[PDB]
């Protein structure tokens, strides 16, 4: 009957915080055992660029780039067009910054700008870390777009959290106690639906796409969070002084919370290799 802070309304200034200096806030790759968080986040992004099979002169897509990271990683790396495109004006204007500053013989755009509304024809699609905002009554609508905008050797790489189902966590033992529904309760009132791997197989295939390979790294995201959480921790008087003690807290909260989750095997985190 009235109108009344969440981890949302937080600034750019606090993610850098506890994020590496890339700003990638999706879970690392820890290709050697002792790569640094920042190494880590390049081999993630080199890892889903690979699987694209990117030549020289295609343009690629970043659908929810960030802030920017990815599309750093394509632009050195390989001699593509990139389009990045993101609904956060934040990362919008970060990372059209970010990126005008790298060199490239190739078009660079960043548009303010969601996937509905995307029309260009694209070589190549990314998403990483994008799919979990998604409404599963517009899972459909999404695998359609990229597959339409895509050409006949079209590749995508979707890159995405996953649950499991209640059957799954019992075979695979799993035992949910009260703190993880505490938990599960507490994510709701402070962050709505994340697709199990078979979805990604179904909804992917009803599009006439082809699962080549799903590839899972659950412990890595247990570790991406277990820096986080640390790199906050040493943060904390600055996180407390931008926000509040209650926001430190909660945030701290979320990544260690989450952190089990991934650890105990509640959650997983899959790259999804898709082919037209
Ligand atoms: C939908 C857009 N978000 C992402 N794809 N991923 C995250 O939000 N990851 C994450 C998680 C998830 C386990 C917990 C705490 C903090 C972060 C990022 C700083
Ligand atoms: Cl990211
Ligand atoms: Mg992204």
């Amino acid at each position: 009957p009235f109108y009344e802070q969440s981890i949302y309304d937080v600034s750019d200034e606090f993610f850098s915080l506890f994020l590496d200096p890339t700003m990638a806030y999706t879970c690392a790759y820890f290709e050697r055992e002792d790569m640094t968080l920042e190494e880590a986040q390049n081999a993630k992004f080199d890892l889903a660029l690979d699987k694209l099979h990117l030549e020289p002169g295609m343009t690629l897509l970043d659908i929810g780039c960030g802030w920017g990271g990815g599309l750093q990683r394509a632009i050195e790396n390989y001699d593509v067009n990139v389009i990045g495109i993101t609904l956060s004006r934040n990362q919008f204007e970060y990372s059209k910054a970010k990126l005008a500053k790298i060199p490239t013989e190739r078009s660079v755009q960043v548009r303010l700008q969601g996937w509905d509304e995307f029309t260009d024809k694209v070589d190549r699609i990314v998403s990483i870390g994008a799919f979990e905002a998604f409404k599963m009554e517009r899972y459909a609508a999404f695998f359609e777009r990229s597959y339409d905008i895509l050409p006949d050797d079209g590749r995508m790489l979707l890159h995405t959290i996953l649950t499991y189902t209640q059957k799954q966590m019992h075979e695979m033992g799993v035992k949910v106690t009260m703190s993880d529904v505490r938990f599960m309760k507490f994510i709701g009132e402070e962050i709505g639906q994340l697709p199990a791997q078979e979805d990604i197989f179904k909804f992917a295939q009803a599009a006439d796409f082809s699962v080549e390979k799903v590839q899972l790294l659950q412990q890595h995201y247990a570790r991406t969070l277990n820096i986080w959480a640390a790199n906050l921790e040493a943060n904390k008087d600055r996180a407390i002084a931008l926000q509040s003690e209650e926001i430190y807290n909660k945030y701290m909260h979320y990544l260690t919370g989450c952190e089990h989750f991934f650890r105990k095997g509640i959650s997983n985190v899959g790259q999804f290799t898709l082919t037209k």
